[PDB]
């Protein structure tokens, strides 16, 4: 039997503290997405569940799957006191996308009957 879903994306809501959010975001050359480069131990970023390796899929509520470092930062600026980061394990993202499911948010919703229904 095949598992339709596995280790799905997570919208991580973290708050801006004395050191910002305590995470370093970078866009890998060759690729067209943003990834968690570093999580500063003791930051609210850890509390939200950010791990160095997760792919940034969405920011606050704006899709940044294919968006550039500058484009995401601009969306990050729209965070008043706290930012919502939608992230998923990079290997899983590609396989789940092959299933045609919108990893950005619809996946988190459609945990009830896999799909838009």
């Amino acid at each position: 039997g095949i598992d339709p879903f596995t280790m799905l994306p997570r919208l991580c809501c973290l708050e801006k503290g004395p050191n910002g959010y305590g995470f370093h975001l970078h866009g890998e050359k060759g690729k067209l997405g943003q990834y968690i480069r570093l999580v500063e131990p003791g930051s609210p970023a850890e509390k939200a569940g950010l791990l160095a390796g997760d792919r940034l899929v969405e920011v606050n509520g704006e899709n940044v799957e294919k968006e550039t470092h500058q484009q995401v930062v601009s969306r990050i600026r729209a965070a008043l006191n706290a930012v919502r980061l939608l992230v998923v394990d990079p290997e899983t993202d590609e396989q789940l996308q092959k299933l045609g499911v919108q990893v950005r948010e619809e996946l988190l919703r459609a945990q009830e009957a896999p799909g838009q229904a």
